[PDB]
DNA sequence: TGTTTTGATAAGA
DNA sequence: ATCTTATCAAAAAC
């Protein structure tokens, strides 16, 4: 399949990110991915 | 040419 | 304008 767009580290980096207040918009366009993909990985709920 | 995850996208009592 | 969610066509990898 098709891999991930973000590796487990780079998920518990951008989580404490985002728990920080950081836009998903900027962490996509640094990240280069979607920000669908962000709110998948990290649901406004789940803040 | 054949069988997992990305990312645009539309809809939101 | 903005923000969120689930969907679904297809990229990505072999």
């Amino acid at each position: 399949g098709r891999p991930r767009a973000i590796n487990k580290h780079e998920q518990e980096q951008i989580s404490r990110l985002l728990e920080k207040g950081h836009p998903r918009q900027q962490l996509a366009i640094i990240f280069g991915i979607g920000v669908s993909t962000l709110y998948r990985y990290f649901p406004a709920s789940s803040i």
